[PDB]
């Protein structure tokens, strides 16, 4: 391990909390139930998702090549594709709004005709689980467990639907970056952002974490299993020992009811560790 750094991290006391979907709003294969008691020891977690600027420092220091670069392409939402026609490789068979764009990666998130010069304080995207874990190691940190992630995101509140409470738009107003309008064709940007927002935007939750709901998906250390909640230990669960996909949490700027409720604090998903997309980043953590 590199010398530890809790820079840009808040220390949370842990303790017991009720992990899982209280409301039964996820779909069966997500395994958000049963609601089960988890006991966490005190730990540190990034107040924000990792930014473009910090990931640049990592790459400058290490020469890290991301999976998206190695594979040669990454998934870009159809509306923002900024590339020559020859770099469009085809849409995702299952999700036609996801475009496979040659050369799309963290530096050029919409393809070769894009850059991040205006987005240093935006979350880094097109980063795989591998990229995320490599960053954390150089940075003197780790990824949070899924349990740590949910605890931190709940912000000291018990059994709420969202990081801040049960109403999605309290007082009719937005405090997270998701999708409003006719998905996947029209984004009304009611929440003030079409694509990613700065990592500190809106306001923090009760634990001082910003944007755990929406903006970008966030990789956790755990292997995903839809039955793990039923077989989880009480103290510091790390997920199952083997698996195919790693856990991601939070939902993104592309989330809308019609197909997605993933901004709920208890919502969970997963992806193969080497996968990447323009709506998927991460935040780091540490033991106390
Ligand atoms: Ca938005």
């Amino acid at each position: 391990a590199r010398p530890r750094s809790t820079r840009g991290q808040v220390r949370l006391p842990g303790g017991e909390f009720a992990m899982g979907d209280a409301f039964g709003e996820g779909y069966p294969a997500d395994g958000e139930t049963p609601v089960h008691t988890v006991r966490l020891r005190p730990f540190h977690i990034d107040e924000t998702a990792v930014t473009n600027a910090r990931f640049a420092a990592f790459v400058k220091a290490t020469g890290h090549v991301t999976d998206a670069e190695r594979f040669g392409s990454s998934a870009v939402f159809h509306l923002v594709v900024a590339a020559p026609d020859a770099d469009v490789l085809g849409s995702a068979a299952g999700a036609p709004w996801w475009i496979n764009v040659r050369g799309a990666h963290w530096r050029r998130p919409e393809g070769a005709r894009s850059d991040i010069t205006g987005r240093p304080n935006h979350p880094v995207v097109h980063v795989s689980w591998n990229d995320a874990t490599a960053y954390a190691r150089w940075a003197g940190k780790r990824l949070p467990t899924e349990a740590e992630w949910e605890y931190a995101a709940r912000g000291g509140l018990a059994g709420r639907r969202y990081a801040w409470g049960d109403e999605l738009t309290p007082g009719g107003r937005w405090r997270c970056n998701i999708w409003q309008g006719r998905f996947p064709h029209v984004n009304t940007a009611e929440d003030g952002h079409l694509s990613t927002a700065p990592v500190k935007s809106y306001r923090p939750n009760g634990h001082g974490l910003w944007n755990t709901a929406g903006n970008v998906w966030e990789w956790c250390s755990d292997w995903f299993s839809p039955t793990y909640y039923a077989e989880s230990p009480t103290v510091d669960p790390h997920g199952p020992g083997t698996g195919a996909a790693r856990v991601l949490r939070g939902g993104s700027y592309l989330c809308h009811d019609s197909y997605c409720n993933r901004y709920r604090v208890a919502a969970r998903s997963s992806n193969t560790p080497d996968s990447s997309s323009g709506n998927l980043g991460f935040r780091c953590a540490n033991d106390a």
